[PDB]
């Protein structure tokens, strides 16, 4: 799904499993909390976030990890802004760009990202 | 604003007008189609795309611009993959990352991006 922005063509659920399995290894070592933070941040780069209500830190986290985190929904180690959006097939418009692609047309509750050229003849309407 | 992914805090319609004002300067000069393509590509990396149906090429484009374009809805000069999406408040889920921020919660028709910590208190629900 284009809405997940993952560098890896792998299901989100499975990506979190793999990431936490690497973390589990450091759960009991000395600077283990530092290690996990590193791996979690590396996961973020790949476009994979972990949430406490889905994969409780209590089941894999080193005791010091939670102190390094400034948030666990999802787990992040530096300030990250919080925004509100209402975007939907009903409000989408030209000018909008989603994960790198420009909004170009609509057809029902579907929105076309990228070039729309030659799509009008098929029921798509330009936004 | 977040759904427009523009490096400039300027209305979308104003950004395009500024871009096409520069393009017009080259509408009639020799090799102007090349100059306009550079300008339009600069707009792209800045977050602004132009569409033929919003601002027709016949009003500002140099005669050779169309030939260089691979599409005009919006104007691009190389392959751009076209995607079809179905997404909204009713479908948003964790694992989703929108223009850099992770989906974390839902309240009504609004969706929360970024940390949700402490929001469950305000009537928001983790996804
Ligand atoms: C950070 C990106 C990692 C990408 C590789 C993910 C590999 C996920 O591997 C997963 O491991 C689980 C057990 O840990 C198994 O139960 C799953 O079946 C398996 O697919
Ligand atoms: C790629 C980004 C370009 C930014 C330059 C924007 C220049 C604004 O352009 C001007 O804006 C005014 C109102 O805002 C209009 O009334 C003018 O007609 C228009 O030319
Ligand atoms: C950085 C990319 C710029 C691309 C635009 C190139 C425009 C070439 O501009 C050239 O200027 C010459 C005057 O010296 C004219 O004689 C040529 O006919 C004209 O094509
Ligand atoms: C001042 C001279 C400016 C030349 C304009 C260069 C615009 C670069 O346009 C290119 O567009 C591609 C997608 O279309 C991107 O993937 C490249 O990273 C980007 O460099």
């Amino acid at each position: 799904s284009h809405m997940q922005a993952s560098l890896l063509k792998v299901p989100y659920f499975v990506r979190v499993q793999g990431l936490l399995r690497i973390c589990a290894l450091a759960r009991k070592i000395a600077g283990g909390h530092y290690v996990q933070m590193a791996i979690i941040k590396l996961g973020a780069l790949t476009g994979t976030y972990v949430y406490n209500h889905l994969t409780p830190l209590r089941d894999w986290a080193h005791n010091g990890l939670r102190d390094l985190a400034v948030a666990v929904e999802p787990v992040v180690f530096s300030r990250m802004e919080t925004k509100l959006i209402t975007w939907g097939a009903d409000t989408a418009a030209c000018g909008d760009i989603i994960n790198g692609l420009p909004v170009s047309a609509r057809r029902g509750q579907e929105i076309l990202l990228g070039p729309a050229d030659g799509m009008v003849s098929k029921g798509w309407r330009l936004l």
